Protein backbone atom coordinates (compact mmCIF):
# COMPACT_ATOMS: atom_id res chain seq x y z
CA UNK A 1 0.00 0.00 0.00
CA UNK A 2 1.21 3.19 -1.13
CA UNK A 3 -1.03 6.50 -0.29
CA UNK A 4 -0.77 9.98 -1.52
CA UNK A 5 0.27 12.83 0.67
CA UNK A 6 -0.31 16.24 -0.89
CA UNK A 7 0.99 17.97 2.01
CA UNK A 8 4.72 17.64 1.15
CA UNK A 9 4.10 18.98 -2.67
CA UNK A 10 4.78 22.45 -0.77
CA UNK A 11 8.51 21.45 -0.62
CA UNK A 12 8.85 20.60 -3.74
CA UNK A 13 6.91 23.55 -5.67
CA UNK A 14 8.80 26.29 -3.70
CA UNK A 15 12.15 25.01 -5.03
CA UNK A 16 10.13 24.07 -8.90
CA UNK A 17 11.62 20.08 -8.65
CA UNK A 18 9.99 17.32 -10.39
CA UNK A 19 10.55 14.66 -7.78
CA UNK A 20 9.53 11.80 -5.47
CA UNK A 21 9.74 11.54 -2.10
CA UNK A 22 8.86 8.09 -0.22
CA UNK A 23 8.82 7.60 3.55
CA UNK A 24 7.73 4.35 5.46
CA UNK A 25 7.26 4.40 9.22
CA UNK A 26 8.02 0.78 10.54
CA UNK A 27 8.04 -1.36 7.72
CA UNK A 28 7.12 -1.03 3.94
CA UNK A 29 3.56 -2.54 4.91
CA UNK A 30 2.38 0.96 4.19
CA UNK A 31 4.34 4.33 2.42
CA UNK A 32 3.51 7.31 2.29
CA UNK A 33 4.66 9.90 -0.92
CA UNK A 34 3.64 13.10 -2.66
CA UNK A 35 3.46 11.44 -6.11
CA UNK A 36 1.66 7.40 -6.32
CA UNK A 37 3.09 7.21 -10.00
CA UNK A 38 6.52 8.65 -9.94
CA UNK A 39 7.02 6.74 -6.69
CA UNK A 40 7.28 3.87 -8.86
CA UNK A 41 8.69 5.11 -11.43
CA UNK A 42 12.51 3.01 -12.24
CA UNK A 43 15.77 5.35 -12.71
CA UNK A 44 19.29 4.56 -13.00
CA UNK A 45 20.41 4.20 -9.38
CA UNK A 46 23.54 5.69 -9.45
CA UNK A 47 25.63 5.77 -6.49
CA UNK A 48 23.06 4.14 -4.28
CA UNK A 49 24.24 1.01 -6.05
CA UNK A 50 26.88 1.22 -3.34
CA UNK A 51 24.88 -0.23 -1.13
CA UNK A 52 24.22 -3.72 -3.12
CA UNK A 53 27.77 -3.54 -5.02
CA UNK A 54 29.46 -3.61 -1.49
CA UNK A 55 27.22 -6.18 0.00
CA UNK A 56 28.07 -8.48 -3.07
CA UNK A 57 31.93 -7.50 -2.80
CA UNK A 58 31.88 -8.77 0.69
CA UNK A 59 29.51 -12.01 0.54
CA UNK A 60 31.42 -13.22 -2.99
CA UNK A 61 34.68 -12.64 -1.22
CA UNK A 62 35.87 -9.84 -3.51
CA UNK A 63 35.94 -7.43 -0.31
CA UNK A 64 38.03 -9.09 2.31
CA UNK A 65 36.37 -7.98 5.25
CA UNK A 66 34.99 -5.04 7.54
CA UNK A 67 38.31 -3.47 8.08
CA UNK A 68 39.75 -3.84 3.95
CA UNK A 69 41.22 -0.47 2.41
CA UNK A 70 41.14 -0.50 -0.99
CA UNK A 71 44.30 1.14 -2.14
CA UNK A 72 45.32 3.82 -4.43
CA UNK A 73 47.35 2.93 -7.25
CA UNK A 74 48.53 6.63 -7.83
CA UNK A 75 46.78 7.22 -11.13
CA UNK A 76 44.33 10.38 -11.97
CA UNK A 77 40.99 9.45 -10.88
CA UNK A 78 37.95 11.73 -11.65
CA UNK A 79 37.89 13.55 -8.59
CA UNK A 80 40.66 14.54 -6.17
CA UNK A 81 38.75 13.10 -3.37
CA UNK A 82 39.15 9.97 -4.39
CA UNK A 83 42.90 9.80 -4.68
CA UNK A 84 43.41 8.26 -1.64
CA UNK A 85 43.42 4.72 0.39
CA UNK A 86 40.13 4.43 1.51
CA UNK A 87 38.22 2.03 4.13
CA UNK A 88 34.57 0.52 2.76
CA UNK A 89 33.06 3.23 4.37
CA UNK A 90 34.99 5.96 3.22
CA UNK A 91 34.21 4.78 -0.38
CA UNK A 92 31.07 4.57 0.48
CA UNK A 93 30.72 8.64 1.40
CA UNK A 94 32.97 9.98 -1.09
CA UNK A 95 31.03 8.12 -3.57
CA UNK A 96 34.63 6.46 -4.86
CA UNK A 97 33.37 5.16 -8.32
CA UNK A 98 37.01 3.34 -9.34
CA UNK A 99 36.66 1.90 -6.15
CA UNK A 100 32.63 0.00 -7.34
CA UNK A 101 34.08 -0.51 -10.46
CA UNK A 102 36.93 -2.58 -9.64
CA UNK A 103 34.98 -4.39 -7.52
CA UNK A 104 32.39 -4.86 -9.69
CA UNK A 105 34.55 -6.28 -12.55
CA UNK A 106 35.64 -8.87 -10.00
CA UNK A 107 32.52 -10.15 -8.64
CA UNK A 108 31.61 -10.80 -12.55
CA UNK A 109 28.83 -10.64 -14.81
CA UNK A 110 27.19 -13.81 -13.79
CA UNK A 111 27.51 -13.41 -9.68
CA UNK A 112 26.03 -10.01 -10.00
CA UNK A 113 23.22 -10.74 -11.90
CA UNK A 114 22.09 -13.90 -9.43
CA UNK A 115 22.52 -11.43 -6.36
CA UNK A 116 20.69 -8.36 -7.82
CA UNK A 117 18.00 -10.97 -8.91
CA UNK A 118 18.60 -12.47 -4.77
CA UNK A 119 17.92 -8.66 -3.90
CA UNK A 120 15.05 -7.79 -6.18
CA UNK A 121 16.95 -5.23 -6.92
CA UNK A 122 15.06 -3.12 -9.40
CA UNK A 123 14.94 -4.08 -13.21
CA UNK A 124 17.90 -6.35 -12.65
CA UNK A 125 19.28 -5.20 -15.69
CA UNK A 126 22.76 -5.09 -15.95
CA UNK A 127 23.68 -4.69 -19.30
CA UNK A 128 25.93 -1.41 -20.56
CA UNK A 129 29.21 -2.92 -19.11
CA UNK A 130 30.22 -4.84 -15.52
CA UNK A 131 31.87 -1.29 -14.28
CA UNK A 132 29.40 0.99 -15.61
CA UNK A 133 25.62 -0.56 -15.89
CA UNK A 134 24.37 1.42 -12.89
CA UNK A 135 26.19 4.52 -14.03
CA UNK A 136 25.01 4.74 -17.50
CA UNK A 137 23.81 1.12 -18.27
CA UNK A 138 20.07 0.05 -18.15
CA UNK A 139 19.71 -0.80 -14.47
CA UNK A 140 16.72 1.07 -13.47
CA UNK A 141 15.22 0.84 -9.61
CA UNK A 142 12.32 3.48 -8.30
CA UNK A 143 12.15 4.78 -4.86
CA UNK A 144 9.50 1.77 -4.01
CA UNK A 145 11.60 -0.77 -4.34
CA UNK A 146 14.52 1.16 -2.56
CA UNK A 147 12.41 1.32 0.70
CA UNK A 148 12.13 -2.64 0.23
CA UNK A 149 15.54 -3.30 -0.76
CA UNK A 150 16.64 -1.35 2.43
CA UNK A 151 13.90 -2.53 4.29
CA UNK A 152 15.56 -6.10 3.82
CA UNK A 153 18.93 -4.71 5.14
CA UNK A 154 17.74 -3.22 7.76
CA UNK A 155 15.93 -6.48 8.93
CA UNK A 156 19.53 -8.77 7.63
CA UNK A 157 16.56 -10.37 5.45
CA UNK A 158 18.84 -10.22 2.05
CA UNK A 159 20.59 -13.47 0.76
CA UNK A 160 23.96 -12.59 2.01
CA UNK A 161 25.58 -13.52 5.69
CA UNK A 162 24.11 -11.05 8.80
CA UNK A 163 27.83 -10.26 9.59
CA UNK A 164 27.82 -8.42 6.02
CA UNK A 165 25.02 -6.65 6.25
CA UNK A 166 25.64 -5.16 9.76
CA UNK A 167 29.04 -4.21 8.28
CA UNK A 168 27.51 -2.60 5.46
CA UNK A 169 24.57 -0.78 7.61
CA UNK A 170 27.47 0.37 9.84
CA UNK A 171 29.31 1.87 6.86
CA UNK A 172 26.57 3.53 5.71
CA UNK A 173 25.66 5.61 8.81
CA UNK A 174 25.64 9.52 7.88
CA UNK A 175 24.68 10.93 11.02
CA UNK A 176 24.73 10.33 14.63
CA UNK A 177 22.33 12.08 17.56
CA UNK A 178 21.02 11.29 20.58
CA UNK A 179 17.68 10.44 19.80
CA UNK A 180 18.50 8.56 16.14
CA UNK A 181 21.36 7.30 13.55
CA UNK A 182 20.88 7.99 9.68
CA UNK A 183 22.36 5.28 7.51
CA UNK A 184 21.83 6.93 4.20
CA UNK A 185 23.62 6.96 0.17
CA UNK A 186 23.23 9.80 -2.33
CA UNK A 187 23.24 9.34 -5.99
CA UNK A 188 23.41 11.43 -9.08
CA UNK A 189 23.71 10.28 -12.66
CA UNK A 190 24.52 13.20 -14.01
CA UNK A 191 22.94 15.98 -15.41
CA UNK A 192 21.99 15.21 -19.34
CA UNK A 193 19.97 17.81 -20.92
CA UNK A 194 17.06 19.91 -20.31
CA UNK A 195 14.82 17.54 -22.56
CA UNK A 196 16.56 14.20 -20.51
CA UNK A 197 17.49 15.04 -16.69
CA UNK A 198 20.13 13.38 -15.30
CA UNK A 199 18.46 12.20 -11.66
CA UNK A 200 19.95 12.46 -7.88
CA UNK A 201 19.14 10.67 -4.99
CA UNK A 202 18.83 10.17 -1.32
CA UNK A 203 17.98 6.99 0.32
CA UNK A 204 18.18 5.34 3.38
CA UNK A 205 16.43 5.00 7.03
CA UNK A 206 16.51 6.55 10.64
CA UNK A 207 16.92 4.52 13.70
CA UNK A 208 14.55 6.67 16.15
CA UNK A 209 13.85 5.69 19.69
CA UNK A 210 12.35 2.29 19.19
CA UNK A 211 10.55 3.31 15.65
CA UNK A 212 12.12 3.10 11.97
CA UNK A 213 11.50 4.95 9.18
CA UNK A 214 12.68 3.99 5.96
CA UNK A 215 13.09 6.64 2.78
CA UNK A 216 13.66 7.27 -0.54
CA UNK A 217 14.03 10.69 -2.30
CA UNK A 218 14.76 10.71 -6.29
CA UNK A 219 14.52 13.89 -8.64
CA UNK A 220 15.44 15.60 -12.14
CA UNK A 221 18.31 17.34 -12.29
CA UNK A 222 19.78 19.46 -15.31
CA UNK A 223 22.09 21.66 -13.30
CA UNK A 224 24.86 20.62 -10.68
CA UNK A 225 23.78 23.73 -8.44
CA UNK A 226 20.58 22.03 -7.49
CA UNK A 227 22.16 18.80 -5.96
CA UNK A 228 21.82 20.15 -2.48
CA UNK A 229 17.90 19.82 -2.56
CA UNK A 230 18.47 16.11 -2.94
CA UNK A 231 19.35 16.51 0.74
CA UNK A 232 17.00 19.69 2.25
CA UNK A 233 13.52 18.56 0.44
CA UNK A 234 13.92 15.40 2.14
CA UNK A 235 14.95 16.32 5.38
CA UNK A 236 12.30 19.27 5.37
CA UNK A 237 9.59 16.73 5.45
CA UNK A 238 11.37 14.45 8.21
CA UNK A 239 11.72 17.66 10.04
CA UNK A 240 8.10 18.97 9.70
CA UNK A 241 6.87 14.68 10.17
CA UNK A 242 9.37 15.00 13.82
CA UNK A 243 10.85 12.49 12.70
CA UNK A 244 14.53 14.08 12.77
CA UNK B 1 49.87 -1.81 22.22
CA UNK B 2 53.15 -1.59 21.41
CA UNK B 3 54.43 1.75 22.95
CA UNK B 4 53.85 4.47 25.54
CA UNK B 5 54.97 8.02 25.58
CA UNK B 6 54.48 10.84 28.00
CA UNK B 7 53.59 14.28 26.47
CA UNK B 8 53.48 16.83 29.06
CA UNK B 9 51.75 19.70 26.34
CA UNK B 10 48.40 18.38 26.52
CA UNK B 11 48.64 19.50 30.24
CA UNK B 12 47.37 23.28 29.24
CA UNK B 13 43.79 21.70 28.66
CA UNK B 14 43.75 20.09 32.09
CA UNK B 15 45.32 23.22 33.94
CA UNK B 16 43.23 25.52 32.06
CA UNK B 17 39.99 24.03 33.85
CA UNK B 18 41.75 22.76 36.69
CA UNK B 19 41.06 19.01 36.23
CA UNK B 20 43.45 16.01 37.70
CA UNK B 21 43.27 13.64 35.10
CA UNK B 22 44.63 11.56 32.08
CA UNK B 23 44.16 11.11 28.37
CA UNK B 24 45.45 8.60 26.73
CA UNK B 25 45.27 8.48 22.53
CA UNK B 26 46.75 5.60 20.32
CA UNK B 27 47.50 5.61 16.71
CA UNK B 28 46.46 1.97 15.43
CA UNK B 29 48.59 1.77 11.94
CA UNK B 30 52.11 2.57 14.49
CA UNK B 31 50.62 0.58 17.70
CA UNK B 32 51.92 3.56 19.68
CA UNK B 33 50.54 5.71 22.12
CA UNK B 34 50.30 9.36 24.21
CA UNK B 35 49.12 10.50 27.50
CA UNK B 36 49.62 13.43 29.51
CA UNK B 37 50.45 11.08 32.30
CA UNK B 38 52.36 7.80 32.55
CA UNK B 39 51.27 7.29 36.47
CA UNK B 40 47.41 7.96 36.04
CA UNK B 41 46.93 5.86 32.89
CA UNK B 42 47.66 2.90 34.68
CA UNK B 43 45.62 3.78 37.44
CA UNK B 44 42.76 1.85 37.53
CA UNK B 45 39.33 3.02 38.56
CA UNK B 46 35.72 2.36 38.89
CA UNK B 47 34.41 1.77 35.02
CA UNK B 48 31.17 3.33 36.21
CA UNK B 49 29.00 3.51 32.67
CA UNK B 50 32.08 2.69 30.46
CA UNK B 51 30.75 -0.62 31.60
CA UNK B 52 27.84 -0.79 29.19
CA UNK B 53 30.60 -2.00 26.67
CA UNK B 54 31.31 -5.16 27.79
CA UNK B 55 28.06 -5.42 29.16
CA UNK B 56 26.41 -5.29 26.03
CA UNK B 57 28.86 -7.80 24.46
CA UNK B 58 28.39 -10.22 27.15
CA UNK B 59 24.50 -9.98 27.25
CA UNK B 60 24.53 -10.64 23.13
CA UNK B 61 26.86 -13.29 24.08
CA UNK B 62 24.82 -15.59 26.51
CA UNK B 63 21.57 -14.65 24.47
CA UNK B 64 20.54 -12.47 27.13
CA UNK B 65 19.82 -9.67 24.66
CA UNK B 66 18.63 -11.25 21.87
CA UNK B 67 19.66 -9.25 19.11
CA UNK B 68 20.68 -5.92 17.97
CA UNK B 69 16.49 -4.79 17.14
CA UNK B 70 16.00 -5.89 21.06
CA UNK B 71 13.60 -3.39 22.68
CA UNK B 72 13.89 -2.87 26.28
CA UNK B 73 10.65 -2.03 27.21
CA UNK B 74 9.82 0.11 30.50
CA UNK B 75 7.78 -1.72 33.55
CA UNK B 76 6.04 2.00 33.91
CA UNK B 77 8.00 1.65 37.54
CA UNK B 78 10.05 5.20 38.46
CA UNK B 79 13.64 5.26 37.37
CA UNK B 80 16.09 7.49 38.88
CA UNK B 81 16.07 9.61 35.79
CA UNK B 82 13.40 10.94 33.94
CA UNK B 83 15.60 9.98 30.82
CA UNK B 84 15.10 6.48 31.50
CA UNK B 85 11.19 6.02 31.80
CA UNK B 86 11.17 4.87 28.22
CA UNK B 87 11.12 1.50 26.36
CA UNK B 88 14.90 1.85 25.23
CA UNK B 89 16.80 0.12 21.99
CA UNK B 90 20.30 -1.27 22.93
CA UNK B 91 21.97 2.24 22.00
CA UNK B 92 19.18 4.09 23.19
CA UNK B 93 19.97 2.45 26.49
CA UNK B 94 23.61 3.10 26.14
CA UNK B 95 23.58 6.61 24.65
CA UNK B 96 21.03 7.73 28.08
CA UNK B 97 23.42 4.94 30.51
CA UNK B 98 19.98 2.75 31.45
CA UNK B 99 21.82 1.68 34.99
CA UNK B 100 18.47 -0.33 35.27
CA UNK B 101 18.23 -1.87 31.87
CA UNK B 102 22.37 -2.86 32.42
CA UNK B 103 21.14 -4.17 35.83
CA UNK B 104 18.74 -6.50 34.78
CA UNK B 105 21.11 -7.83 31.75
CA UNK B 106 23.91 -8.15 34.70
CA UNK B 107 21.48 -9.89 36.73
CA UNK B 108 20.82 -12.34 33.72
CA UNK B 109 23.70 -12.96 32.84
CA UNK B 110 25.15 -13.92 36.39
CA UNK B 111 27.97 -14.35 38.43
CA UNK B 112 30.01 -17.16 37.12
CA UNK B 113 29.31 -16.11 32.95
CA UNK B 114 30.23 -12.66 34.21
CA UNK B 115 33.13 -13.32 35.57
CA UNK B 116 34.03 -15.95 32.79
CA UNK B 117 33.44 -13.28 30.21
CA UNK B 118 35.33 -10.28 31.90
CA UNK B 119 38.50 -12.86 32.31
CA UNK B 120 38.56 -13.83 28.50
CA UNK B 121 38.33 -9.40 27.78
CA UNK B 122 41.08 -9.50 30.45
CA UNK B 123 39.21 -6.94 31.54
CA UNK B 124 40.40 -4.12 34.66
CA UNK B 125 41.18 -6.15 37.97
CA UNK B 126 37.92 -8.34 36.44
CA UNK B 127 36.91 -8.36 40.56
CA UNK B 128 32.89 -8.53 40.16
CA UNK B 129 32.20 -8.14 44.05
CA UNK B 130 29.63 -5.47 45.30
CA UNK B 131 26.80 -7.26 44.30
CA UNK B 132 26.26 -9.00 40.36
CA UNK B 133 24.09 -5.75 39.36
CA UNK B 134 26.46 -2.96 41.17
CA UNK B 135 29.95 -4.28 41.45
CA UNK B 136 31.10 -1.69 38.08
CA UNK B 137 29.17 1.44 39.15
CA UNK B 138 30.18 1.07 43.59
CA UNK B 139 31.72 -2.32 43.84
CA UNK B 140 34.87 -3.76 43.57
CA UNK B 141 35.86 -3.64 39.73
CA UNK B 142 38.37 -1.21 38.46
CA UNK B 143 40.39 -0.77 34.93
CA UNK B 144 42.60 1.59 34.17
CA UNK B 145 43.11 4.13 30.84
CA UNK B 146 45.75 2.10 29.17
CA UNK B 147 43.48 -1.41 29.60
CA UNK B 148 40.46 0.75 28.10
CA UNK B 149 42.17 1.20 24.71
CA UNK B 150 43.63 -2.11 24.69
CA UNK B 151 39.96 -3.76 25.51
CA UNK B 152 38.48 -1.26 22.89
CA UNK B 153 41.07 -2.24 19.98
CA UNK B 154 40.36 -5.67 20.47
CA UNK B 155 36.86 -4.63 20.46
CA UNK B 156 37.54 -2.83 17.07
CA UNK B 157 39.48 -5.77 15.84
CA UNK B 158 36.95 -8.25 16.54
CA UNK B 159 39.39 -10.15 18.78
CA UNK B 160 37.13 -10.57 21.84
CA UNK B 161 36.12 -14.02 22.69
CA UNK B 162 32.67 -12.78 21.60
CA UNK B 163 31.11 -13.33 17.77
CA UNK B 164 31.95 -10.98 15.08
CA UNK B 165 28.53 -10.37 14.66
CA UNK B 166 27.98 -8.83 18.28
CA UNK B 167 30.93 -7.05 18.59
CA UNK B 168 29.60 -5.17 15.20
CA UNK B 169 26.21 -4.92 16.43
CA UNK B 170 27.89 -3.12 19.53
CA UNK B 171 30.58 -1.18 17.65
CA UNK B 172 27.07 0.71 15.78
CA UNK B 173 25.75 1.03 18.83
CA UNK B 174 28.69 2.71 20.20
CA UNK B 175 28.46 4.97 17.12
CA UNK B 176 28.01 8.98 18.39
CA UNK B 177 29.17 10.99 16.10
CA UNK B 178 29.53 10.64 12.57
CA UNK B 179 31.01 13.09 9.66
CA UNK B 180 32.37 11.99 6.05
CA UNK B 181 35.86 11.71 7.23
CA UNK B 182 35.65 10.03 10.52
CA UNK B 183 33.07 7.88 12.61
CA UNK B 184 33.22 8.16 16.22
CA UNK B 185 32.35 5.24 19.04
CA UNK B 186 32.57 6.23 22.99
CA UNK B 187 30.82 5.74 26.10
CA UNK B 188 30.99 8.29 28.68
CA UNK B 189 31.06 7.00 32.88
CA UNK B 190 30.55 8.62 36.09
CA UNK B 191 31.00 6.94 39.67
CA UNK B 192 29.48 10.15 41.50
CA UNK B 193 30.82 13.07 42.94
CA UNK B 194 32.30 11.06 46.07
CA UNK B 195 33.59 13.98 48.36
CA UNK B 196 36.64 16.84 48.01
CA UNK B 197 39.07 14.09 49.48
CA UNK B 198 37.76 11.05 47.89
CA UNK B 199 36.59 12.56 44.32
CA UNK B 200 34.63 10.55 41.74
CA UNK B 201 35.67 9.40 38.49
CA UNK B 202 34.12 10.78 34.97
CA UNK B 203 35.48 8.83 31.96
CA UNK B 204 35.03 9.26 28.06
CA UNK B 205 36.45 6.20 26.16
CA UNK B 206 36.32 5.29 22.26
CA UNK B 207 38.06 5.32 19.17
CA UNK B 208 37.96 7.44 15.71
CA UNK B 209 38.22 5.44 12.40
CA UNK B 210 40.07 8.60 10.52
CA UNK B 211 40.31 8.12 7.17
CA UNK B 212 42.15 4.41 7.00
CA UNK B 213 43.51 5.29 10.35
CA UNK B 214 41.89 4.54 14.05
CA UNK B 215 42.98 6.10 17.25
CA UNK B 216 41.90 4.62 20.41
CA UNK B 217 41.30 6.98 23.00
CA UNK B 218 40.47 6.91 27.09
CA UNK B 219 39.94 9.92 29.26
CA UNK B 220 39.04 10.21 32.96
CA UNK B 221 39.31 13.07 36.10
CA UNK B 222 38.57 13.29 39.52
CA UNK B 223 35.11 15.23 39.96
CA UNK B 224 33.95 16.24 43.08
CA UNK B 225 31.10 18.63 41.58
CA UNK B 226 28.33 17.24 38.87
CA UNK B 227 28.96 20.92 36.35
CA UNK B 228 31.91 20.04 35.98
CA UNK B 229 30.96 16.61 33.84
CA UNK B 230 31.26 18.09 30.54
CA UNK B 231 34.64 18.86 30.74
CA UNK B 232 35.10 14.93 29.85
CA UNK B 233 34.36 15.39 26.74
CA UNK B 234 35.27 18.65 26.15
CA UNK B 235 39.03 18.23 27.10
CA UNK B 236 39.68 15.02 24.82
CA UNK B 237 38.12 16.80 22.19
CA UNK B 238 40.00 19.75 22.06
CA UNK B 239 43.03 17.11 22.70
CA UNK B 240 42.25 15.70 19.27
CA UNK B 241 41.11 18.53 17.64
CA UNK B 242 44.50 20.01 17.99
CA UNK B 243 45.99 16.78 16.62
CA UNK B 244 43.97 16.91 13.72
CA UNK B 245 41.76 13.96 13.91
CA UNK B 246 38.43 15.23 14.37
CA UNK B 247 36.52 19.15 14.11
Amino acid sequence: SITENTSWNKEFSAEAVNGVFVLCKSSSKSCATNDLARASKEYLPASTFCIPNAIIGLETGVIKNEHQVFKWDGKPRAMKQWERDLTLRGAIQVSAVPVFQQIAREVGEVRMQKYLKKFSYGNQNISGGIDKFWLEGQLRISAVNQVEFLESLYLNKLSASKENQLIVKEALVTEAAPEYLVHSKTGFSGVGTESNPGVAWWVGWVEKETEVYFFAFNMDIDNESKLPLRKSIPTKIMESEGII
